[PDB]
């Protein structure tokens, strides 16, 4: 996750839960999932 310094040229597309972004539709579909099962990460214990 990474905006403004990778990239020069900003996608038309980018998320909103996570601020991300694709050039594409597609993929950033793929993404919209990824969120959804929450995985062990972040300051939660462990
Ligand atoms: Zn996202």
């Amino acid at each position: 996750g990474s905006s403004g310094s990778s990239g020069t040229g900003e996608k038309p597309y980018k998320c909103q839960v996570c601020g991300k972004a694709f050039r594409v539709s597609s993929h950033l579909v793929q993404h919209h999932s990824v969120h959804s099962g929450e995985r062990p990460s972040g300051p939660s214990s462990g």
